[PDB]
């Protein structure tokens, strides 16, 4: 169960990245 | 148990296209 | 790992519905 | 590798049954 | 994805709990 | 390759069981 | 033990057109 | 050594009816 | 599919013990 | 070709008994 | 050289019985 | 088909492995 | 029943060559 | 040329009760 | 009884050259 | 006991047609 | 000793015909 | 046609030989 | 029918020094 | 002719001690 | 009847060198 893994890294980069845009927009 | 590999991949190519489609709804 | 995206999707629809709700008893 | 298909299967049903509880709880 | 419905539950009685004594302080 | 299909049957009885117990410890 | 391999072959369709299918009901 | 080649004939019959069987029951 | 049914058990007792913690620091 | 009757018989005892041990271990 | 004709008849005939015993076993 | 046995099994070590990493990480 | 037990044995290489290469891959 | 005929008969005759022996070692 | 032996020489060569193509087709 | 030898010529014959047989059916 | 030269023609001839015949057979 | 009989022995024991041995070596 | 004994020997012998052959090439 | 009478019973004498001792070294 | 002993020795030779050519021809 390798894949479950790599499908939550992208997924946690992708509400980094949100988090680094709802200040932007704050 | 070779075919239990190949099986797995596709499904990561599922997954891997379902995120780059979950992004284009959200 | 595909169950989870469907399994977030009804809940969402069970929080935009519940939005729609607070407003009408608000 | 089908045995795996199945065992999502019934599994997936916990989780319908479930959120058809966990509105009923809310 | 059930134990996110379990670890949401506890802390839902965290919250509960947290409300009965910012009662009990004010 | 016969014992292949039995060696699997037990294996997915197994897993059956297994599963009628996740669910009594949840 | 040629048998062996043909046996796995048409298996592995089970398998491939199990996916063709497990993505219809999905 | 003929008779080696009968004596695998039936059995690989037995396996493809085997698979005949696997295919109902799942 | 057992493997999965382990790997998850000490994930969800990595969860447990971390709410064990954010307790602690509030 | 009985041997090779036989030669399948005592390997099948070893799955069965390592079945018997997998399931120890796990 | 005929009575080895003879000698792998009734051995053929062990084989398909022996088979007959097989698929009882299983 | 014990192969299958072996190829789970350092399969499984990668897994725990990876768990002992995600924490490090995480 | 000797050749099987050869032909048994490059396949394991193949899959722990496979294992090599799936974790290269990840 | 009877001597042959006759040299050939017990010689038959061992090759049937090696055969019931045969069996009873198998 | 040596054509036997020659019998599954080339037999044994149809499964390497078998081998040689089932990577082929993977 | 020369036709011994011319008898299992032919047989020999019956053989590898055969095995140029087994492999048009496979 | 001519006459062990003919006893041993139609002998040959009746392993010929039943080659014939468990050709037949098979 | 003894021999055969004999031939067929040691072969069985070099196939039980290599039982013990696959077995030391998995 | 001597010569028939010897005509076996020297064959058998064949076959035993095949024999320790075939173990060298497998 | 009765000289080859004699001289071919000892001989047949000489092939059922030889039986006798086939039998021996078999 | 010595005519027969001499009858009988150019054929054990027409055997032994038959002998030295299934050796070669295999």
């Amino acid at each position: 169960v390798s894949p479950v893994i790599a499908t939550l890294l992208l997924i946690l980069i992708a509400v980094a990245a949100a988090v680094l845009l709802y200040t932007w927009v704050s």
